[PDB]
């Protein structure tokens, strides 16, 4: 599943629905950081971020995460332009 | 104001008020995600990841986020060595 299919996916989701929805990026290489997009409804993104082992309390980051959060910087900026033609993210 | 300096004034208060206790390092060069440091109590530390523009709730990332959080992972990794043997992180 490429990114454009999860954004479109969760685009269609929060619409016939009327509420966020929510998919975990599979970003290769991430050891623990999880990033997750969501769509929140009209309809704008957000990624946010989450520890694979208190997912859904928020994120403690340690200095073992360094290359975590290099590998999601990488992401962002790959993507970056496309993102920014595809859709609008949150305020 | 040194790491060290924030990380020993943060113990001391998290141990006088047996409660969490924070402070944002300011790590140079940051535009957007500031990092807090905490003191959680018999004292932990972590680091979390804020907004400045919705400073209280969870941090929605964008593509315009990758340089700050480069700047997070080097920061990380500069002061690693220190931080694996002057603290101890939360599980
Ligand atoms: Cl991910
Ligand atoms: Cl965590
Ligand atoms: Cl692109
Ligand atoms: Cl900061
Ligand atoms: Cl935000
Ligand atoms: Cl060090």
């Amino acid at each position: 599943a490429s990114l454009k299919e999860i954004i479109d996916e969760l685009g269609k989701q929060a619409k016939e629905q009327n509420k966020i929805a929510s998919r975990i990026l599979k970003i290769k290489g991430i050891k623990r950081i999880v990033v997750q997009l969501n769509a929140v409804p009209k309809i704008r993104y957000s990624m946010t971020i989450h520890s694979q082992n208190n997912f859904r309390k928020q994120i403690g980051i340690t200095p073992q995460d360094a290359e975590d959060l290099k590998l999601i910087a990488e992401f962002l900026e790959k993507y970056s332009d496309f993102l920014n033609e595809y859709v609008k993210f949150t305020p």
